[PDB]
């Protein structure tokens, strides 16, 4: 029937939020780190300044929108819950909307990559991407492709 997609949200509380994929969820009455899945919320790993690609905005929308959102929802898909570090691999919703969605819609997140068994949602993520790509909104307001050389 497909009627029950069973894609509905679902977590508690937000304590929070370390690099705007990662932050720390309090679920079933624990606080877990979890990560957006098929999504990428700034990878300041080069320690060049914070703002190479909106890495320190990334978690200042994701930061403030989970710790005032007051209700946050987490999903877990098929993909792997914990990616090799024992976080809660999953999207994250705030009072009911989509924070990756934002966040890429927005350009502070692009899109991850999932080996295998998170591919649901890449449909949307893909789309969102694109647009802010194509328009060039902030995390890809920078990335010159340079076709050539």
């Amino acid at each position: 029937a497909t009627s029950t997609k069973k894609l509905h949200k679902e977590a508690a509380t937000l304590i929070k939020a370390i690099d705007g994929d990662t932050v720390k969820l309090m679920y079933k009455g624990q606080a877990m780190t979890f990560r957006l899945l098929l999504v990428d919320t700034a990878e300041t790993k080069h320690t060049k300044k914070g703002v190479e690609k909106y890495g320190a905005e990334a978690s200042a929308f994701t930061k403030k929108m989970v710790e005032n959102a007051k209700k946050i929802e987490v999903e877990f898909d098929k993909g792997q819950r914990t990616d090799k570090y024992g976080r809660g691999l999953a999207y994250i919703y705030a009072d009911g909307k989509m924070v990756n969605e934002a966040l890429v819609r927005q350009g502070l997140a692009k899109v991850a990559y999932v080996y295998k068994g998170n591919n649901t949602h890449e449909q949307l993520l893909r789309k969102s991407e694109a647009q802010a790509k194509k328009e060039k909104l902030n995390i890809w307001s920078e990335d010159n492709a340079d076709s050539g050389q």
